[PDB]
């Protein structure tokens, strides 16, 4: 269980961003449905008010909490990777149009998943703005729980894996426009129950044979961190 609270723009926290930039769900309960229009930008999924001014080369952090700011982030036991895809904002998140720009599923040096790295670094994880076309766009951030994966969603509705979706309303003003955005993939479409990674038993396969679902990343991204870049408690 667990939400976004806001960006930072290159360490500069934009402040609360909740139902202002970020199309947030009333609570941080998960998607668990792949085939519900709740897999694009979970349950609450509208236009609001305001867009994060972004340039090509800046670096763009998600800040998740759980309960309040800067708390525990997100249950232990919710081991899983983190992925970001971009889309236009024309789109409002429908067709073939979200392009994976980081994937993170786990570490072997550090013997930890994503989600266990992203508690360390106080809920904040990056990207580097891609070389895209100016405009609007919609940043997608998604954690999958792998605690109750054994089961699939779709045969069982008390386990399966959990889906902790959030889309943010970025606007990019200067870029080169060196790699425009090519088509990508639906949500929800991309994700079915014979996808990689979707039905996987943390307790009982080592995390080293754990295959994070498709797509790849895209050879225009430009990367990114779960580490923290800023201090939100002193604020
Ligand atoms: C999944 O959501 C779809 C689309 O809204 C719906 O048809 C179906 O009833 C849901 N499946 C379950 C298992 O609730
Ligand atoms: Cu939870």
């Amino acid at each position: 269980h667990t939400l976004v609270w806001g960006v930072w723009v290159n360490g500069v926290d934009q402040g609360d961003g909740r139902n202002i930039y970020i199309r947030s769900p009333p609570n941080n309960n998960p998607v668990k449905n792949l085939t519900s229009p709740d897999m694009t930008c979970n349950v609450d999924n509208r236009v609001v008010p305001k867009s994060v001014p972004v340039n090509a080369g800046d670096t763009l952090t998600f800040e998740w909490y759980h309960n309040t700011r800067d708390d525990d982030i997100i249950a232990s036991s919710h081991h899983g990777p983190i992925a970001v895809y971009i889309a236009p904002a024309a789109s409002n998140g429908q067709g073939n149009v979200w392009v994976k720009l980081f994937e993170d599923a786990y570490n072997v040096t550090n013997s930890t998943w994503a989600v266990d790295r992203l508690i360390t670094a106080h809920g904040q994880h990056s990207v580097v703005v891609p070389h895209v076309a100016p405009g609007d766009y919609l940043f997608r951030a998604e954690i999958i729980a792998l605690h109750e994966a054994d089961s699939l969603y779709s045969q069982n509705p008390i386990r399966g894996a959990q889906f902790y979706i959030s889309c943010a309303q970025i606007t990019i003003n200067s870029s080169d426009d060196s790699t425009p955005l090519p088509a990508g993939v639906p949500f929800p479409g991309a994700y079915t129950d014979s996808t990689p990674g979707i039905q996987f038993n943390i307790y009982t396969t080592p995390a080293t044979s754990y295959v994070a679902p498709p797509p790849s990343v895209w050879s225009g991204a430009l990367g990114g961190s779960i580490a923290q870049v800023g201090d939100a408690s002193l604020e």
